[PDB]
This record gives structure tokens, C-alpha cells and sequence, in this order.
């Protein structure tokens, strides 16, 4: 019936239009309260207890802020209340498809358990939004508030996942192109979802955040680029834009890709793999499903949250023992031991289909060191991490349009050379982390010898503690000294 | 094994001595990651996702800070490393006893389920600590770090719950009395646990803290009082002390006793009660326990967390339907409707024994108005809340010792009218909230009539929205105009 | 001309309409950059470097925010862009009248150097605003942006100082009455000026602000009260409102009325007095003015800032020696020694005309102790502090109008009994601070004896350190022990 | 006399040893209250009201923190309380030499007014420190607290300015080398002064700092490096170290080198140059000094603060007209207009000796466009900014020693390719800003054409607004498109 106010630690008092409230107060949406934003990060950063729910509220809020500011500054855009509401809904709903421990689920588990399926949290969000709409009688409520469900649900879905297949969108015409750059920006990745997670993750992790999203909003316009209306930034802000991505990278460096956080996600993933044959999730009409198969019945996926972790942990079924045991090790803090980090040198990259063979390479290395123990490929974990600016090898700022103070409608491009010589010369790189599942002193020592030798053989970068953990290995490599 | 550093958003970088690390990395301690600090409050303040774990870490840290500060200011106290470690363990482990949704469990659920016991989270903490130590071989580690297991474990337990059974403490002599004022202060309620939850809860709720604990720590000495060495605050800090309690009250007013948060705690408690006979928790020996009986076996209690909620929410068994459905109504936000709030006048108390009778009273009222429906006692909930400065009717500052800059070692007293005339004249009061389980317009209107009439009959305070929700009724009471 | 954006640490990015910019970029306005918000408080709280300027910007911003909120929720109020601009201007300009060290000037210096005049910073703001307008050709700029200079200028002035003397305002009719409640609220003291100095002062002092003005703004409506459209708060907010004043009180208790900050304001005022005959400030037509007379010519007052402190301090003129030596004594931190604080009892109210008679009394007391050093009137300083809720003895909340969610257009009243019984019973009290200019040890002892015996004789409250600084005096007064 | 506690908004409650207090309570130190940290920055960022005084307290506090931490973690360094006091005094006093508006004075004014002298704020701080010691009888107070003035004063001065001209330090031997790395680090620039100004400047500017100095302090050790004991950072902090410098750079781009802030510093400088003949400052023995000569007499320098600004602003002397007017144009916000920014390409670097030749070059340019007005040299201003990581063209991280977890006493080196490929390739660049003193639309158009043409002639980078301000010029430079 009426609008609600929600007090958020990041944004303060957020006003929710009654339709938004209607969408939020569904099992499908409330489900997100039981899925941590940073998954295993919480097991390293105790302040990171926040879940996808509050993040989603923040995203909807910011989407609303940006679209409203745009409309207010430029009424000639003909942004309607319908547009605002659809953008807010998209913002609210683009996190619906996330599984247990967020990125652990779609980044590690699903690719291993369902390697044939090309699953994404975006598609999950579309399906789950469709299921929310259909299971909660949302359409009549949308019509009640002036929305046209066919068009507008199309538009929302497209905001989340892109064109459901020349102007490729069906939800809105070309003159409203800019609206697709708010919730999930496919062009350059500058969107409100990022802003909310910068602020929220920072607030909870104990890290200060360098990015001023409000400033950005106050310096954003719509201009015509390539006969298309796009969101443009004030030229002045180019530095701040570069910094934004820097921030992202920093956050991945300090927290998101923290080696222990990652190894914990890995262990939880192993536990899930070992529990997958014995865990039942009742889906549609009593039809049972698995952790790996919950993602193809939305009624089952709705009940697939962080809860799984605890179910496994609290089980008494002998068939779950192994899985249980793994989780229990996490509780005792008997984790796989981090052995080190290294990088490719020069031009060479590491292809995905090679990942599987990496622990064999390490185990096959021949360090000239005396060792009683002997490790095997299955004792090693090799985690390859692609760090980039969101557009693989490309500089996303080259895909941003700017405007000058004297011609606010004239879109211009700004090159990296026009800003600073102190900026990154590359926008993508790979970090290779090595862990060992054997945790005793001698095993960790051997693992270090194998690892550093492996780095030398592949002509990879010298590990930072190389001279310390493998003093007999490192001065074989002239390139390292 | 070495010290570990943990980054906390409240305290920053916290150092953990390896013994503390050993204690934390047990299932008994890690359990606290799965119990929300503010419970149902998370459903009103979406920022309040924080759990008892991070709060406990915070408490241990602050305990350490206080004892170290005292030690460094006054070497004559003979505060030892052992003392410091024991105080830190006491701070870390004094939240071990909380159950699912924290205070929902010891404050609502347990007194209803098993009204014949006197369960407290303190006792739970002692039992849980005992269980953690015994189940994890912590004693030999304790002596590895120069602790004496018998008397130090006694000392820790005593810091948690007070005298187990004249100087009543067996863990420490009276010349170390001040140590017992740090973790859980029975004398005046001024301890580090409060400080942590002030800062942390404020940080997550999105409301701001006003108490400066670091300042207090700065101006804290140990001075002699009534045969005892006790913690004394510098005189001019007295204002700040009153304010401290004022903050606590404020926190209860805005957040901890939020009408909706409380009614959600209520609905969840009811769901647990209706689920109690069917949820089995496997404890020691493989023996089966229930939610209400897990507190009798620490092995089962270890597995008693917020997960229950989801276990009830995700269930399929008919015997759980009535529980399950309740939780589902929380997801659809079909909550019991808040009817209103009133207070008793004079020095008129409402003892606990009368609580259960209050719903009947409201329904037995005679509103001289048309009513389309008649409500029964079982349609009403009367939640009565005691707001006080932590020592029932007493002024806790009357139990604080102070010192002046002219004589640092000399304890003194400061009376209330020696500070300000603007302070509360009382230090305890009662709030009466009334809800209606029937939600329809007509039943809610009727409920408002019944309620206001019930306020008039018992000469309770006039509901702020009295003239608006029952204009045919408030004229009868001439004291209300 | 276009609007400008200013980044403020409190409010973030605030927009300024070109008219406000034109008003700001004048010598009369920029003047405020050189006057400390907290005067001598900076010599106690090193973070409190902030000046009246930035505060003024904040006040204008918040005024704009509140009026926009009101207008966007209730279009039936017909709030024009003119109204918004005029409210913003009043917000910006209501600090123009402040003198050197802010409240030290109108609160100490002026009343002592010119006892016959009735000078307030508000009237000063009016005169300075008029001077700004006339000196800077602002009227046609106002016209350029749609303002009607005569009534709008009257309106702005009325918002600042009140009626320039049935409905007593010429600027706006009664149906825009609520507009007069935003910048300077004569009705209950709840205005945006308070909100800015709460947030800002707390930011700089290192004390934390617990009042949430954004929340208040979100919950504010305009309702009919005795045929007058007025600003009404949501019922639920009442507690927060009480707290808002409590906060004010706290900020006075901790910082604004800090004993050393006040005695420093006293020494500065004293020095300004002793310099008043000799300092020349050139005004209109080259005519020369004093410090105490600069308030008569706005051209001279424009040049009267904190700079005076440094003129005196840096001076070499023998005629200024006496003043100079005082400021230098502040630099060496040889301040008058604080003897203590006490309060009247029962019904006593130290009236202003009796203030001068206070050092005589203290110096007169016969404490009957061994007394190797006798002291006199001009050795003592007695400062009387009136702590209240901004409406003398009255409860400001009784002058606040509320609304309920069931009938948002229906204004109601709420009494203190409808809220809490932990609230204050008095809303005004007095504090008596005694210092001694004789800083040596024996003199200090003496002054303590004098002061305590004086408190006993006047039936004042027993000083907190009483039983330490006057051991042979405090056991006499039987109502003390 | 005893220890004092000071509440600072950045650090909270700082303890100051009585000796430090004696040093602080001097006109030479208190002088820093009247000098703004960011100078002209205040006129762009209204939050930047903070002064050198509070910053100095901050630096002393942090120096103390780092030395204490080092001493607590590593007893074998034999750090004495004498060392702690000397490092605190150095940190406290290393900003004593700053002049009016800080870096405007030593960076702009002095070089233009006294090109024949080498002047630095470091030399000024040493001089002012000696003056402080000699004017306030500090030596016997130093001796009173266990200091040895002859060697300790040398130690402090050495910490501030470096070797007074094989171990080149006299204050402390090589085994205390690490002590010189705290207050002002000549080796790599990582010192507590930076940490304080990061935190403080950010707090006041309304910018957010992502450098965690506390974390750095916790992971700092002293290890042997080349027969010295030096501060070593834990290996994995290397990323953070890079980020620290990145932060510095960011702070320079957003705030310290704000083009308007710089042009305001330039206008103030020009005003001082035009006032130098006439303003008099009375130093030792009544002798008179100019602003440019005050640095030759510490007694006069003690009176040289931001006050002169106001003096010039408030003067009636016709000889000061030209100075005064400029300041007046600052108040009216009639500033020199910003034409634009460019950068040298290739290897080319601009030396100071070429600066004055730059405005001549811009006016000597020939844009092939119809101009209505001819501009000359005096109409142009060229500001050259050097942006580096504190060590000219070098990577300061190549001058950081690290330590690994497994061998905490063994110092190692970490190269850039060992960390990230996304790091800067250069560590220095130049920014060239061009402004025009004539502010009419015509002269501005002309100036734009001149500037872009000049940029093209010297193969500089294409201005970001190039295609907009000069459409007839940018298509001529093939190197741009
Ligand atoms: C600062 C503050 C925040 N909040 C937060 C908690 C909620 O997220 C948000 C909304 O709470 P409420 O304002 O209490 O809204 P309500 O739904 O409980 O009451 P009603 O329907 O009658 O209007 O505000 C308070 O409730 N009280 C406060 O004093
Ligand atoms: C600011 C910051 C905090 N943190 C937090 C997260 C952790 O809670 C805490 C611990 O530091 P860690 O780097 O996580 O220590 P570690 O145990 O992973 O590595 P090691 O065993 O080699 O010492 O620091 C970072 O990890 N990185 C950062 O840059
Ligand atoms: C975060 C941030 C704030 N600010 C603040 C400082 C100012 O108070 C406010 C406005 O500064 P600018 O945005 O730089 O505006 P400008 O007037 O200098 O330039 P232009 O006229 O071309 O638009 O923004 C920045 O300038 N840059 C930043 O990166
Ligand atoms: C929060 C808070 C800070 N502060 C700050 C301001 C000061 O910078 C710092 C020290 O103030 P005080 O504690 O008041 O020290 P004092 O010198 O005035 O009193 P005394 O000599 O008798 O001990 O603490 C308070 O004074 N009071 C407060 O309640
Ligand atoms: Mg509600
Ligand atoms: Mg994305
Ligand atoms: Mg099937
Ligand atoms: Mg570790
Ligand atoms: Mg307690
Ligand atoms: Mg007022
Ligand atoms: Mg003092
Ligand atoms: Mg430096």
C-alpha cells in the first residue's frame, strides 16, 4: 500500500516505493539474507558478515539515485516514473541468482560439478526473477503502479543479463539507451552495483575506500555518441575513473582474492562435491534435487543457501562423513598450506584448459634438495587468478565518453596518454597461487622446494620469499639474480 | 605457533596470542559465527548482520587493552602476563553461552519452553568454556604458556558468571579485585562488553555511538575501596558515565526493542516452540536432544544455532507445518500488527506473573462503539519491557568510585545532585506494547478500540496516536482531554 | 553564470545556485573564513579549527534540503523556486553578524565594553546582510533570478532575526508559515543551523554526534495547527527529538563550556578590553573606529575578525603592552587556575546584575583554616553558565507538533508522560565556575578554602573534589556529608 | 607538572609527556596555529581549515607510536625512554619552519623573492627549534628528564634536516640507524609525517584515505641491512607500500595541486611580492624585517604567519594598494582564468631555469585563426608541477627492505616485476598548467588558441578539451589523431 523507509549503514535512509516492497517481501528475495557477499572472506575478515540482501537494497537505491539525477538534470531525456521503477527493480534484483557463498558457487563449484553447463549468476538472476514474479503475483501489482509487464519485465531482464538474444534491446527504444548503463554496464563496467559493493565491503572489512560515487553522479550527463545516447562523465573526472578501477583491483588484492579466503572457498567447494550425492533439496512438487542440480529448478534453488554448509556440518549420516570432516578441519583451522605466489613473465599467458595439468607439473619438478618425503600431483593445489580492469585485456576508460564544461552535449574520447604516465601500461595479469594439502613441517618444506623449482623451470617470476624458503633452489636461475 | 593479527572494522588490527588462537579455533568458539548478535533485529535493520563471533573477539581485545593500561599506569598492582591472558580469555569466552538469535533464546524461548529452570547465557558460557577446554586439550597449552589450569580456569569462569558459590572469589585474592571489574562488572555494569557492542552495533545498525571508551580507559586508575582495590574513574568523567547508560537506553529505544524487531523475535520464538518436539539435535553418545533440551548437553548445544530457523523454514514434514508456516509469514511480511504502546503511572509495577493475564484484560475491555467483529484473548500479544540503568531501580553511578587530580590514590563518591539537575529522577520504567494477531482492517480497528479503552480503564498513559485511532474513546478520559 | 559544486567534509558535494555564489563571493561573506566557530575552544580541542564560513555553507545547504523535501512530498504547499532560494539565502547569511571568536564577542566582550547597547549576532547578521546587498549590487541579480527584492529581502531578514516590529510577518503570509521554521526556529529551536553545528563541531572536536537530521527530514510534513501551516514531526520521532536537545546539552558540557576554553575566552576578552582604546579599525569615509565601536559601521565590522588577536599579540606599541602580555601568557599556558564548580540549590537563581558581586563574596568567606596567604576580589573569577533546552525553563517538545501514520494531515500534541519517565524534570540549571588569578600553590590552597566555604554559606552544591581540597570544611555543612 | 591528554579528531586521546608540553607551550610552537596546512587549498576545499599545529601534534604522536612498537616487539634494540622522547620531539617539531600558507611560502614566494638563497622548511624548522630551545630555557628541563642536550639536540635536528655535514650522523650510532627512519625518511620517504597528513588532510578535505598506517606499524621490524639496523616491512605489505605512494599521488591530483588552489597560491604570492617593500615585521632588538627577510631573524619569523594576508587585506596605506587589490580580487573570486593542461612527450624534461621563458613561448605562438585581440607575455601564467614518488625518477620501493615470515631477521629485496604488471612504468612526470590574467571571453578564446598551438609546436600532449576549445588547431597535429 505505502512506501517504506529502511536505515542502511552505508546509504542512510532509503525510501522504497510499495512495489519494491512487494518484490522484496518474497521468499525468492528474502533468500539473499542467507548468502554471504564475500563467502569465505568472512573466515579471514570477521567484519565481513554482510549478505547479498543488504547489498541488493543498496544497488536498487543507487540505481534509483542515478536515474533520478539524470532525469532531473536533463528533462529532455523523457525519463518517466516507469523508467525509474524498472531501473530500481533491476538494481534490486540483479543479485537474485547467487548461490551459497556467492562466488564460490559459480566460480568454483558449478564449473567442477556441472562442467557441461555454462552457468552464470546473471542467468540465475533472470530465472529467479521470473520465478519471483510468477510465484508471488507481481504482474497485477506492476500494472497497478503504471508498469506494462511484457515490455517492462523484458527491460528489467535485459538490464540484468543483456539482450535476450542494429538495436538489440526489446525492453526500451534507442533513445533510452543510456538506461542500460546504470545497473549492469556491459560497455565499460561503470555501474552502481560496483559502487555499493565498494562502500559496503569496505565498511565491513575494515578497509577505507577511495571512490566518491556521489561526485561521479553529480558530474554525469547523457550525450550522443555514435548516434546513441550514453552516460558521459565530465572530462575532469578521468583520473577519478582510473582510480575507480584501481580501487577494484586493490580490493581484489587485499580481500576478495586473499589466499586463505580462497583456500577456504576451495575446501568448502570440495566438501560440497563430496556431499552432492547425499544431500537432498525438495524442489517443485516433491521432486528431489541435488546441490549441483538445484540450479535447474528455481523452487529448489530458492532453498539453496549458506545453510548447506551447516547441514553438512551438523549431519550424522555416515555417507556424509568425508564432507563433514572437511568442514570440521576448517573449524579446527587445519587448512591447506599456502606455498606461494608467482607470475608469468613477458608475453606468455596461461590457458584455462591447462589449469588441470598444473599440479602435475609442480609434482614432477626436480629440486636438487634432499627430501625424505615425496609429494604427488593430488597433494598440490594450483589456483590461477585473472586480475583485470573488467574488460579482459582492454582499458575500460577507452570505452568511456567525456564532456567539456563549454560544450556539455559534445562527447569526446580521452586517451591514457592524455592523463598520466604513471598509469598502468597493462590492464590484465595472472597470479598463480600454490597450496599443499599435506600440512606437516617436512611436507611444507618439500612443497616449497617443488614450487620454487617449478617457477624456475617455467621461467616464472621469482617468489618474494624465494631466497628464504628455497635457498638451494633460487641461485640456479640467473634471471632471478 | 605465533601471534595472529585480525583486522576488525571496529578496533582495527587486533593481536591474538597463540593460546587465544587455540581457543578460538574450536567448534565451540566458531559456533558463534552462526548466531546473530541482535537476532530478529536484522529483519528491521538490514545492516545488523553481525554475529556473536566478531563481537567476542572485540570483547577479548578491549579486556586486554584495559588490563594492560592499568598495568602500565600502576606497576604496583603486580598485574602479570598470566592475569592479562586470563582476562583476555574471559573477554573472548563470555558470549559462548548464547543460543539461536541471542537474547530471543534466553529471554523469550527458554522461559516458555522450560519455565522450571533458571537458564542464563552466563551459565551457558561457563558450561561451554568447560566443554571447549575439555574437548580440545587446552589445559596443557595453558600450562605451555605459563598459566595454572585449575585456579586460572576458576578465575576465568568467575569473571564470566561471578562467584561460583568474606571474599567469595577463589581465582584471585582481593588485592586483584579490580580484575573482576573488566569483563563482566557486577558492581555497576561498566565493562568492556558494553563498549564493544556499543561501537559494533552502532556501526552495523547505521546509528552513531556517543560513548568514548578510549577516553574512559585513559582516565581509569586502581584505588582502594572498602578493603578492596577497585577501578576508579577520574571525577570529571562522571557526566560521561551517566551518558554511557543514556546511550544504552537510547540503543534499546531505537533498535534493541524496536516494536517490529520484538514482534519478529516473538513469532520466531513461537515457531521454535511449535517445532520443539520434532527437531532432533544429536548430542553426546549419539543421544537425541531438542531445541529446548540442547542446553542440557554441550555437545548438542554446540550444534544449536540460527540454522534451526532455516531447518524449520526448509522443512517438508506435516508435523512442522505450523512452525514452518509461521516463518513463511515472516518472509511474506505478514506480521502481527502493532496496536500501540502505553506505560503504567505512579510507582506502579507489573510483575512477571501477571504478563500472561494481560492479553485477556485487553479483550475484556468494553469500548462503547460499534464493532463488526469480537476479538479473543488469543488475538492479542502484550509485550512488556523493562528499561533501566542496569541495576533495577538503582543509580549505578552511586556504585562508581571516583578520584581527583589533587589525590590520585584516594577514592571518593559523587552523588547525583552533585552533577546536574537535568538527569533522570528515576532509573527504571516499563513499556507496554500491544499487537493483534488478526491483521484485517476491521480487526485492527477493533483492536485499537479495545486497546485504548484498556489504557483508559487502567489509567495507563495516553497512546500518542490515541485521538487518531480511537476518537470515540479518548474523550471519556478527561485526564487526556 | 552556472551553478558551482563545493565538496564539504560533512555534507559531501553541495550545489550552489549562481545567486548564492554571487552572495558568497563578497568580502562581507568571505569575512567568516577568519572567525573560529568555537573561539577559544580551539586552544583546548586542536581539531576545532573550523570557521563560521564553512558552517554557513552547511546551513544554507541543509535549509535547501529541508525546503525541497517539504515541497516534493506536498506540492499542495505551492513552494516556489523563489521560496527555496530565499530559504537558502537566510541559511547562508544567518552567521554574518558574528564577531571575533564568535560567542566570546557578543557574549563577553561587547556586554562589558558597551553595557548600554543591546547587541546580538542576529541583528548583526541583518545589518551585515543589508551591507552585503547594497555594497555588491545583488538586487538586480536577485531580479535576474526571479526574486522580488523588497518582500524577499524582508523575508530573508525575518527568517534571520524574526519580526521587524496577529500575523507579524511582511515577507510571507501565514500559509507559508512553516518557511519561518527552517533557518531560525523561534517556536521550538529545531532548525538546520543546529544540525550543521552538531555534525560539523563533532567532526572537528573528535566527539561523536548521535542525532540523525536526515531521518528527521525524511519524517517531516507540514500540517495545520491553529490555522497555520507548520512543520510537524512524525510521532515516532519524539524520543529522538528529546535526544536532540540532550546532545546539545552534552556538546555544551564537553566542549563549548569547557572550563579552560571559557577561561581562555575570558583572558582574550580581558585583553581586548585593555586594548580597546588603542586599536583602530578604519570604516566608512576613512572614519576611525574601536573594537567596541566597529559594530556601528558595517564597513568597519567587515574588517573585525580574529585577526585582532594577532594584531595585539604582534604589536610593539607600549600602549598595547598590557593587552599583549595577556595574550602571551595564553601562549605560555599561564592561565588562571580553575578552583572548582558548584550549583545553586532549591529555588535560587543567580541573576545577571549580581554576577559582579560574586568575587567579593568568595574573597569574603571566613573558612577558619591556617591561612598564610590572603586573597581579594580581583584574584577571583566567577563564571555563571545557564544550561537549558533553548527555551529558558520551558520544555521545547511541548511546542512541537506531531503526526501519526494513520492520519498524516492531522497534527497532535505529545506530553513528556507519553514518552518516558527517564527524561529530565527541569529544562534549565545554572553552573558556577570559580577560578583564581593567583596561580602559586599557597594561593591555590587558599582559593579552594574560600570557594568551598562560600559554597557552604550560599547553600550551594558540594564540589566533587570537596573532601580532598577542603578536608576541614566539608564535614561541617550537614546537608553535604 | 604532569602529563597532558589531548583529544585529536584523527588519533583520539594523545598522551603528552611534560617535556613535550613545555616545548608545545611556546610562542615558537603555538605560532603553528596561525598557518594553514594546505594554504590556498582552503579557498577551494572549505573543510581544509586545519593548521600546522594539530598536524605537528599528530606527527609527534605517530613517531612515538612507531618507536614504542619497535621497542616492544624487539627488546634487543635497546630503545630507551630518552630515544622515545627525542623521536617524539623531532616529530613534534619538524614543521616549525613552515611559513605563511605553508608550501606557498617555500615553494613559490621565497624562490621568487630570494633566488640567491637556498631555503627549505627543514632548515627553517632546525633554526626555529634552536630559537625555541634558547628562548624558553628547555635544556635544563631536558636534563631534568634524563636527556643529554648536547647529543640529543643534535639527534633531533638530524632527524629533521638530515646529516649536518662512513656513518655521517653524530646524534646516534649505526645500531640505532632505524631511529632516523621514523620522522623524516631520506631513504625511501616512508615516515609518520606522511601518515598523519594522509589521515588529517583527508578528514578535512572530504576525501577518503585508503592507507592503513597502523597495519604498517604492526608489520614493521628492525633487521640488519648493510651493517645498519633498519626498519623492514613484512614482504606481503609491498602492495600496500606501492599503494601508499599511489595515495600520495592521488592526494596531489585531487587537492594539493588543484588548478584553482594553485592559481590562488600564485595570486597570494604575487600580492606578497608587491607588499614586501612595505610590510614590516619587528624582530630581535627592535630591528625591522620584510616578509622576504623574516627568515633571517627567528624572532621575526615567529611573527610571520597567515596574518600578513589579512594585514595586507586590511591596510589603508596607499603604498599597499597594488597588493591589497589583488587580495580583494581573490575575495570577489575574480581569479586568473584556467586555460588548460598539457604534458611533455618523449624524454623531454623542463628545468626550473626555463620556467620564465614559458609565458613568452605561448604568446610567441602563431595559431592560424582570426583573433580579435593580441595577447602578450604578461597575460600568461605557466605553472610547472613535478609529480613523482618522492625520489625523482626512482622507484622508492627499490629502497625498502622486507622480511619473510619464516626468517623474520633476514632482510630481502622485492622488485617491481615480483609484485604486479599493473604498476606504474614511470615514477615521475610533469604537468603544465596555463592560465590567463585577462578574463574577458575574447582574451580567453585567444588564450585557448595560443595555448593549443603552443602545445602542438612543442609536441606536447593534446589537451583533454582540445577538440572543443580549438577545432581549427587540433586537426593540424597528426600526432594527436
Ligand atoms: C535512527 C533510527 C533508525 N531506525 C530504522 C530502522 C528501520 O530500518 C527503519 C524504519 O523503522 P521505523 O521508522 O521504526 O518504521 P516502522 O515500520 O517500524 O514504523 P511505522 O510503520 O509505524 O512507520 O528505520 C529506526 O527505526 N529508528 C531510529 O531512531
Ligand atoms: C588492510 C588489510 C587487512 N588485512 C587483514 C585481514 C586479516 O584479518 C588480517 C591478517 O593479515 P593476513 O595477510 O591475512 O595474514 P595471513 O595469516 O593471511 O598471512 P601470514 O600467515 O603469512 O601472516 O589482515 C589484510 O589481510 N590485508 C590488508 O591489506
Ligand atoms: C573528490 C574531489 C573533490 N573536489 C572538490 C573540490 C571543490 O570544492 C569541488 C569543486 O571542484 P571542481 O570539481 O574541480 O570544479 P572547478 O570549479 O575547479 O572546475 P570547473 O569550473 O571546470 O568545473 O570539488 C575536487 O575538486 N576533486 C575531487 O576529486
Ligand atoms: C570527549 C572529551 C574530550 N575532551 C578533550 C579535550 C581536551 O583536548 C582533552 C583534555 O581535556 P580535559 O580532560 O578536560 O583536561 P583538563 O586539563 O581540562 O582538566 P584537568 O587538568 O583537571 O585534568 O580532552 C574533554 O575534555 N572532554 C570530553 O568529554
Ligand atoms: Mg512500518
Ligand atoms: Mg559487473
Ligand atoms: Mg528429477
Ligand atoms: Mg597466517
Ligand atoms: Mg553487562
Ligand atoms: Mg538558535
Ligand atoms: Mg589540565
Ligand atoms: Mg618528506
Amino acid at each position: 500500500d505505502t512506501m517504506k523507509v529502511i536505515n542502511d549503514p552505508i546509504h542512510g535512509h532509503i525510501e522504497l516505493h510499495p512495489l519494491l516492497v512487494r518484490i522484496i517481501d518474497t521468499p525468492q528475495f528474502q533468500r539473499l539474507r542467507y548468502i554471504k557477499q564475500l563467502g569465505g572472506g568472512y573466515y579471514v575478515f570477521p567484519g565481513a558478515s554482510h549478505n547479498r540482501f543488504e547489498h541488493s537494497l543498496g544497488v536498487g537505491y543507487l540505481a534509483g539515485c542515478l536515474v533520478h539525477a539524470l532525469g532531473e538534470k536533463q528533462p529532455e531525456l523523457q525519463i518517466s516514473e516507469r523508467d525509474v521503477l524498472c531501473v530500481q527493480i533491476a538494481g534490486l534484483c540483479r543479485n537474485l541468482g547467487h548461490g551459497p557463498f556467492s562466488h564460490m558457487f559459480d566460480g568454483r563449484f558449478i564449473p567442477l560439478a556441472r562442467p557441461e553447463v555454462k552457468w552464470t549468476h546473471e542467468q540465475g538472476s533472470v530465472m529467479m526473477f521470473e520465478h519471483l514474479i510468477n510465484s508471488n503475483g507481481i504482474k497485477p501489482v506492476m500494472e497497478q503502479y503504471g508498469l506494462i509487464p511484457e515490455e517492462d519485465i523484458c527491460f528489467i531482464k535485459e538490464q540484468i543479463v543483456g539482450p535476450l538474444e542494429l538495436w538489440p534491446y526489446k525492453g526500451r527504444p534507442e533513445n533510452k539507451s543510456f538506461l542500460y548503463e546504470i545497473v549492469s554496464n556491459k560497455r565499460n563496467g561503470i555501474d552502481v552495483d560496483k559502487w555499493d559493493y565498494f562502500a559496503r565491503d569496505c565498511h565491513h572489512l575494515g578497509i577505507q575506500n577511495n571512490f566518491d560515487y556521489k561526485r561521479f553522479i553529480k558530474f554525469a550527463r547523457v550525450c550522443e555518441v555514435d548516434n546513441e545516447l550514453r552516460i558521459c562523465a565530465r572530462d575532469k573526472e578521468v583520473g577519478n575513473l582510473y582510480d575507480m578501477f584501481h580501487t577494484r583491483n586493490s580490493l581484489h588484492r587485499r580481500a576478495y582474492q586473499h589466499k586463505v579466503g580462497n583456500i577456504i572457498d576451495t575446501m568448502i567447494t570440495d566438501a560440497f562435491l563430496k556431499a552432492d550425492d547425499y544431500i537432498e533439496i525438495t524442489g517443485a512438487g516433491g521432486k528431489k534435487y541435488r546441490i549441483s542440480t538445484a540450479i535447474d529448478d528455481m523452487e529448489a534453488y530458492t532453498k539453496l543457501t549458506d545453510n548447506i554448509f551447516l547441514e553438512i556440518l551438523y549431519s550424522t549420516d555416515p555417507k556424509l562423513k568425508d564432507a563433514r570432516e572437511i568442514l570440521k578441519q576448517i573449524e579446527y583451522r587445519n587448512l591447506f598450506k599456502y606455498v606461494g605466489e608467482t607470475q608469468p613473465t613477458g608475453q606468455i599467458k596461461i590457458k584455462r584448459e591447462d589449469y588441470e595439468s598444473l599440479p602435475k607439473e609442480v609434482a614432477s619438478a626436480k629440486p636438487k634438495v634432499l627430501l625424505d618425503v615425496k609429494l604427488k600431483a593430488e597433494d598440490f593445489i594450483v589456483d590461477v587468478i585473472n586480475m583485470d580492469y573488467g574488460m579482459q585485456e582492454k582499458n575500460p576508460i577507452d570505452h568511456v565518453s567525456f564532456y567539456c564544461k563549454t560544450a556539455p552535449n559534445r562527447a569526446i574520447r580521452i586517451t591514457k596518454n592524455q592523463v598520466s604516465q604513471l598509469l598502468p601500461e597493462k590492464f590484465a595479469e595472472q597470479l598463480i597461487r600454490v597450496y599443499c594439502k599435506k600440512v606437516d613441517r617436512k611436507s611444507l618444506y618439500a612443497a616449497r622446494q617443488y614450487f620454487v623449482q617449478w617457477c624456475a623451470d617455467r621461467n616464472f617470476t621469482k617468489p618474494q620469499d624465494g631466497d628464504v624458503i628455497a635457498p638451494l633452489i633460487t641461485p640456479q636461475k640467473k634471471e632471478w639474480n
